[PDB]
Parts: structure tokens; C-alpha cells; sequence
């Protein structure tokens, strides 16, 4: 019953796009920050529906929405760290330990989503945000859909995603399982974090870069910059046949995935 507590000031645009804009909003009274997605209306109702069933530390939180005419307002968790995209150095990537930690968190979020029958369908660095403690959070469920309901799996057929990150079966088959597709895009994200470049414009035999990969020419630019341990994992994720592709439970058993590399975030320290 505190006056003004429901007032939010839009401080700045966090990002724009065909679906509208996302702005940083600060509470007039508490100064708490949240991200407000503004949709001009003229998918959205489905996005809200999907967001309402999400609750995980590696998934951007949904606080609520307000119709107010033809402009939908989505109140979402503000991730002060920005996009994972900006943590990747062009043609370099990032330190392996950091990439491993981010990959661990990405897997946690994906395991959660798949557990409740939801597939993201557009996993990429631009959609992976970081909070104040660099914790990764999966965002933007505008392309997400239910692939399992009442314990029955529904095969997908809709062409969704972003070419460099899309699995080859989405371009070669009429129908396909949802989960291996998200696993594949996570592998491309791992490649990007470790090499600072995408392997191919798209996973097609017509694409020379892709053909080279299937021929195991790992001495080529992308893969040459990646250590043997994480590369062995990528060899299991970027497998053309989705039925032979490694699943998440098995990714969790992979040698590199479990290799001690990253230390704590530090905080104390004083001698004598
Ligand atoms: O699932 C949630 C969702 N669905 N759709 N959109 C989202 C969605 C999109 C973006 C964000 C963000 C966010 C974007 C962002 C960008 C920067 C970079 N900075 C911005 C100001 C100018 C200088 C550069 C820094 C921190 C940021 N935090 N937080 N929460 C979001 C939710």
C-alpha cells in the first residue's frame, strides 16, 4: 500500500528489433531494475504463455505483463551483464575455463526447458544473457514451442532458428526431434566461445566448411584453435545424424565437460 511503488522509469533501450524494443526500467520508489519488453502488437500470446511456466536460475525470469491496448508490456529479469555475444573476442573466443562454466550453465538451462517439454529453437550468444555475477540465463522465447505434452512427444517441422546455429536435419528432413536441434546449436555456441568464429554459414554439403568438418579436416582454422579435449566433445555434438548425436545426459559424462579448469570468483584474501 506504498504510494508510487508501481511506477517505473524507462532509463534506456537495451535492444531493438522487428518485434519492438527492450528497455531498462527502474522503480520510482525502490530503484529495482527490470527489463521491459515493448511489443507493438501489430506469437506474442504464445511467448507470454511459455514465459509463465518458466522458473529456473539459468532462464530469464518473467515477472508479468500488461496489455493496455495494442502495446503489450513484458516485465522481465534485467541481466546487467549483457549478451554472451559481447564476451566472445573475434577470432579468439574466450579463456577455456570461462567457456566451460558458461557451457555448464547453458546445459543446466536447456535440461530444465527440455524437462518441462519446451524447446527454445534459437539458441545463440545473442540470446544468452549474463547477470551481475556472470551467471548465464537463456532468453527470448519468441520462437519457443512445446515439444512434449502429457508425456507424448510431438515431432517438429517448422523451419525456425538462425542458419549458422541450425542443425542439418532441419534443412534436410520434413520432420525432426526437437531436443537434438537445441543440442546442436549449443555445440555451435561452444565452438564460438572457444574459437571466436562460426564454422559455417549453414550445415549443408553445398557449404565447403561443413563438408570439410564431415571429412575430419580439423587442421582447418575453426577447429585448429580448439584443444583436443573440447574438440572431442564437439565431434560428438556436431554429428549430422540426429539419432547418433550425443544427448545431454551423455554430454554431462564427457571428459572435457568434467575436466577441472575454472576456479572460484575470489572475494577475501589478507595475509598475516
Ligand atoms: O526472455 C527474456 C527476453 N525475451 N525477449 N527479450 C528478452 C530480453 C532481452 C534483453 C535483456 C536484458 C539485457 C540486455 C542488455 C544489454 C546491455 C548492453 N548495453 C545496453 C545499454 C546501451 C549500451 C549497451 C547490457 C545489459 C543488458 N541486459 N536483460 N533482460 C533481457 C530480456
Amino acid at each position: 500500500a506504498v504510494p508510487f511503488v508501481e511506477d517505473w522509469d524507462l532509463v534506456q533501450t537495451l535492444g531493438e528489433g522487428a518485434y519492438g524494443e527492450v528497455q531498462l526500467a527502474v522503480n520510482r520508489v525502490t530503484e529495482e531494475a527490470v527489463a521491459v519488453k515493448i511489443v507493438d502488437m501489430k506469437n506474442i500470446k504464445k511467448e507470454i504463455c511459455i514465459n509463465k511456466m518458466l522458473n529456473h536460475e539459468n532462464v530469464v525470469k518473467f515477472y508479468g505483463h500488461r496489455r493496455e491496448g495494442n502495446i503489450q508490456y513484458l516485465f522481465l529479469e534485467y541481466c546487467s551483464g549483457g549478451e554472451l555475444f559481447d564476451r566472445i573476442e573475434p577470432d579468439i573466443g574466450m579463456p577455456e575455463p570461462d567457456a566451460q562454466r558458461f557451457f555448464h550453465q547453458l546445459m543446466a538451462g536447456v535440461v530444465y526447458l527440455h524437462g518441462i517439454g519446451i524447446t527454445h529453437r534459437d539458441i545463440k550468444p545473442e540470446n544468452l544473457l549474463l547477470d551481475e555475477r556472470d551467471n548465464l540465463k537463456i532468453s527470448d522465447f519468441g520462437l519457443a514451442t512445446v515439444f512434449r505434452y502429457n508425456n507424448r512427444e510431438r515431432l517438429l517441422n517448422k523451419m525456425c532458428g538462425t542458419l549458422p546455429y541450425v542443425a542439418p536435419e532441419l534443412l534436410k528432413r520434413r520432420e525432426f526431434h526437437a531436443e537434438p536441434v537445441d543440442v546442436w546449436s549449443c555445440g555451435i555456441v561452444l565452438t564460438a566461445m572457444l574459437a571466436g568464429e562460426l564454422p559455417w554459414d549453414q550445415p549443408s554439403d553445398s557449404c565447403q566448411e561443413y563438408s570439410d568438418w564431415k571429412e575430419k579436416k580439423t587442421y582447418l582454422n575453426p577447429w585448429k584453435k580448439i584443444d583436443s579435449a573440447p574438440l572431442a566433445l564437439l565431434h560428438k555434438i556436431l554429428v549430422e545424424n540426429p539419432s547418433a548425436r550425443i544427448t545431454i545426459p551423455d554430454i554431462k559424462k564427457d571428459r572435457w565437460y568434467n575436466k577441472p579448469l575454472k576456479k572460484g570468483a575470489k572475494r577475501p584474501r589478507v595475509t598475516s
